[PDB]
DNA sequence: CCGACGGCGCATCAGC
DNA sequence: GCTGATGCGCC
DNA sequence: GTCGG
C-alpha cells in the first residue's frame, strides 16, 4: 500500500493494453514495474528514483511524475470516459471473454451486463459459466475458507485412492490471507513422466466432488487440466457461500517439484523466475528444468529432487513460497 | 537500434 | 476425422 | 514498455 496509487495506476494501464490495445507486451512490462514497485521499501518521491528500479523506464518514470503531481493520469482519464474501452475493459471480465471476443461483443452492440444475460445464446459453454456466476468470482476467499475448501478436496480425495496427493497451491501455498481462486495440484503414482498405467485419473477426482456437490460447475476438462466452479456447503439456514473457481492440474509425480513451483507462482515470479532461467541457459516448464545448447535447442531434463534444485541450477538462493508473492 | 519478452492445457475453427 | 492457428485460460 | 547486446 506503500506506493498503491502508483502500481494501481500501473495495473489500470496494464489491464487497457491488455484488453483494449491488445498489445500483450505492454500489459506484460506494466505488470513487471508494477510488481517491482509494489515491493520497493520507500514512498516513491519522483519518477526518477523509481526509473532506478529494472523495468521501470523512461516512459514509465514520466507517469509517475505526472501521478505524483496530479494524483492522476491524463491517459487514463481519456480512457475511463471512452465508451468503446470501458465496454470492452469490462466485458473482459467476464470468464471466457477475452479481448477478441469483447470487440466483437461491442462490435454488435452487447456492452453491459444486462445485454450478455438476454445474449446468453451467443455465447459458449465458458462464457456461460463465467456470465452466470460474474458476481461470485469477483469476491477474494478468506484463508478460513481455503481450509475448509482444502479439507474437503483432500478428504474426498483420499476416498476415491489413497495413493492420490493433493496439494493447494496458488497464494494459498504462499501463505496468503486471501485467495483469487483454488488452485490444487494432483498426483498418483500411476501416471508419471514414463508412462498412464491407468486412464481416467483426473475424471474419477472430478466426478467424485462431484457426487458430494462441491464441484458445481465445469470450465473446461481435459486428462490433465480442469477448470471449473466450487462450493462450499454451508450450514442449517445458513446463507449459502459464495461459488468460486476451482482448477486442478494433475502432474506426473516424478516431476512433482517442477508442477509445484510452477503451480505455486505467482505468476509474475514465475515469467521473472523463467526469464532468468534462460539468461542462464536453462528453461524451466511445469515439468522439467532443461539445458539449452549452443544452437538454443533444449536437451534433457535435469535431475530435481526438491524445489531448491531448481533454484541451485539458475544460480538464485532459495526463496520460500510466502517470498514468491511478486 | 533491435529482437526478445515464460511456457503450456483446453476449446473452437478453417482447411484438407 | 486430423492438424495448425487462434483465443482464453493457468501459475 | 523495457532491457541487454
Ligand atoms: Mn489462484
Ligand atoms: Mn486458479
Ligand atoms: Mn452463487
Ligand atoms: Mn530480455
Ligand atoms: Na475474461
Amino acid at each position: 500500500t506503500l506506493n498503491g496509487g502508483i502500481t494501481d495506476m500501473l495495473t489500470e494501464l496494464a489491464n487497457f493494453e491488455k484488453n483494449v490495445s491488445q498489445a500483450i507486451h505492454k500489459y506484460n512490462a506494466y505488470r513487471k514495474a508494477a510488481s517491482v514497485i509494489a515491493k520497493y521499501p520507500h514512498k516513491i518521491k519522483s519518477g526518477a528514483e523509481a526509473k532506478k528500479l529494472p523495468g521501470v523506464g523512461t516512459k514509465i518514470a514520466e507517469k509517475i511524475d505526472e501521478f505524483l503531481a496530479t494524483g492522476k493520469l491524463r491517459k487514463l482519464e481519456k480512457i475511463r470516459q471512452d465508451d468503446t474501452s470501458s465496454s470492452i475493459n469490462f466485458l473482459t471480465r467476464v470468464s471466457g471473454i477475452g479481448p477478441s471476443a469483447a470487440r466483437k461483443f461491442v462490435d454488435e452492440g452487447i456492452k453491459t451486463l444486462e445485454d450478455l444475460r438476454k445474449n446468453e445464446d451467443k455465447l459458449n459453454h465458458h462464457q456461460r459459466i463465467g456470465l452466470k456466476y460474474f458476481g461470485d468470482f469477483e469476491k477474494r476467499i478468506p484463508r478460513e475458507e481455503m481450509l475448509q475448501m482444502q479439507d474437503i478436496v483432500l478428504n474426498e480425495v483420499k476416498k476415491v485412492d489413497s495413493e492420490y496427493i493433493a496439494t493447494v497451491c496458488g497464494s494459498f501455498r504462499r501463505g496468503a490471507e486471501s485467495s483469487g481462486d483454488m488452485d490444487v495440484l494432483l498426483t498418483h503414482p500411476s501416471f508419471t513422466s514414463e508412462s498412464t498405467k491407468q486412464p481416467k485419473l483426473l475424471h474419477q477426482v472430478v466426478e467424485q466432488l462431484q457426487k458430494v456437490h462441491f464441484i458445481t460447475d465445469t470450465l473446461s476438462k481435459g486428462e490433465t487440466k480442469f477448470m471449473g466452479v466450487c462450493q462450499l456447503p454451508s450450514k442449517n439456514d445458513e446463507k449459502e457461500y459464495p461459488h468460486r473457481r476451482i482448477d486442478i492440474r494433475l502432474i506426473p509425480k516424478d516431476q512433482y517439484y517442477c508442477g509445484v513451483l510452477y503451480f505455486t507462482g505467482s505468476d509474475i515470479f514465475n515469467k521473472n523466475m523463467r526469464a532468468h532461467a534462460l539468461e542462464k541457459g536453462f528453461t524451466i516448464n511445469e515439468y522439467t528444468i532443461r539445458p539449452l545448447g549452443v544452437t538454443g535447442v533444449a536437451g534433457e531434463p535435469l535431475p530435481v529432487d526438491s524445489e531448491k534444485d531448481i533454484f541451485d541450477y539458475i544460480q538464485w538462493k532459495y526463496r520460500e513460497p510466502k517470498d514468491r508473492s511478486e
